[PDB]
């Protein structure tokens, strides 16, 4: 309720970043998604540049969330409502993609941050999240949620 209302000369700063520029959730995610598999790196200023990516990259998939205030929610389009891409975005954190793909298609992060905390902890724990595993993935799906927005 701060300059949304209509995302038009406002999408661009979501949209461009959406898909256009793929350089900023991509290039950056790429540095994990090389560490997920790889951690064999004799490069610690990098383990810790892509500490910094990880983080960033939040900013980049939850944008639509937090920048939301510039492009209306209610507007922005199907695809910036398909944000943050849950396999894109729990590649961030790693919240065991290995359990994700036990999630229906039908529920995606879509849902996870329309449900409960507690709710999707209980949620989680159905799907392979082992108790503590799913305590430790809940800590960072809340990260979502105090994206500001």
């Amino acid at each position: 309720g701060h300059m949304d209302g209509g995302a038009g000369a406002a999408v661009s700063r979501a949209l461009q970043q959406c898909g256009q520029l793929q350089k900023l959730i991509d290039i950056s995610i790429g540095s994990l998604r090389g560490l997920r598999t790889k951690c064999s790196v004799s490069n610690d200023l990098t383990q810790q540049e892509i500490r910094t990516l990880e983080a960033k990259l939040v900013k980049y998939i939850c944008k639509q969330q937090q920048s939301k205030l510039s492009v209306t929610p209610s507007d922005r389009t199907a695809e910036l409502n398909s944000y943050p891409r849950f396999s894109d975005w729990l590649y961030i954190f790693n919240v065991r993609p290995e359990v994700v793909q036990e999630i229906p298609q039908e529920l995606t992060l879509d849902a996870l941050l329309e449900m409960d905390e507690a709710k999707a902890k209980e949620m989680l724990r159905r799907w392979g999240a082992s108790t503590e595993e799913c305590s430790r993935l809940q800590q960072a799906l809340t990260c979502l949620r105090k994206v500001t927005g």
